[PDB]
């Protein structure tokens, strides 16, 4: 499908259809859109915003959390698991208060610099808090893009994850990215999913390889 339809087709859905009411879209900021991303890596957003909410009232800016004992901030993530997240958290908060002054960085080198955080939760917090041109690619927006252009093979081989990047680099528009990479988590978690995806609620099924010819089960290939 040619780029700029698959943009407009996944703005108007959004536009009628999308999240627009977490916790971290209200009065977005580059610290709140970091900690959702961080929460949500290997974790379902109705278990997230508890914790979300309890991590905002405690640490109300990136300073408040720096200054922290760790062991606060670990008996405060309890029950949410993966807990190297966690001490990397509490390392790149103390990065941000030293060198930077307080303020999150918002240069996209100085942002992935910081521990837990790589090359997507890097372009997720710049486009979806300052509306800078990057695109995204965690695991929901890889099983979007593979199934609609058919890429096959495993994304754990650089040969492949680089064929995702740039296709998600063409798709992802400048005017409205921090719709429309909202709109791919979405579309991932609740539409295209990893078994038996709704093809007919999805704004994609015109153009998309893999509902044409039913085979979303070969997209992304899996481990060889
Ligand atoms: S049409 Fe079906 S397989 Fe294609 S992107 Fe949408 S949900 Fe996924």
């Amino acid at each position: 499908m040619q780029a700029s339809q698959f943009s407009a087709q996944v703005l108007d859905w959004y536009d009628k259809y999308g999240r627009k009411t977490l916790p971290w879209q209200i009065d977005k900021t580059p610290y709140k859109v970091w900690l959702s991303e961080v929460m949500l890596q290997q974790t379902q957003v109705a278990t997230v915003i508890p914790y979300f909410e309890r991590f905002m009232a405690r640490f109300p800016t990136v300073t408040d959390l720096a200054n922290a004992p760790l062991d606060e901030v670990l008996h405060l993530w309890t029950g949410l698991g993966y807990y190297a997240r966690a001490r990397n958290l509490h390392k790149a908060a103390q990065q941000v208060a030293t060198l930077h002054g307080g303020k999150f960085p918002e240069t996209f080198e100085e942002v992935a610099a910081l521990p837990g955080v790589g090359r997507s939760t890097a372009g997720a917090i710049l486009s979806l808090s300052l509306g800078k041109h990057f695109p995204i690619l965690d695991g929901n927006v890889k099983r979007v893009l593979a199934r609609c252009y058919a890429v096959s093979g495993w994304p754990g081989k650089k040969e492949v994850e680089n064929k995702l990047w740039s296709l998600s680099e063409q798709v992802t528009p400048a005017v409205g990215v921090e719709r429309f990479n909202q709109a791919m988590m979405d579309l991932g978690a609740m539409i295209c999913t990893r078994s038996k995806p709704k093809c007919s609620l999805c704004p994609l099924q015109n153009g998309c390889i893999a509902a044409a010819n039913n085979s979303w089960a070969l997209y992304p290939g899996k481990k060889p």
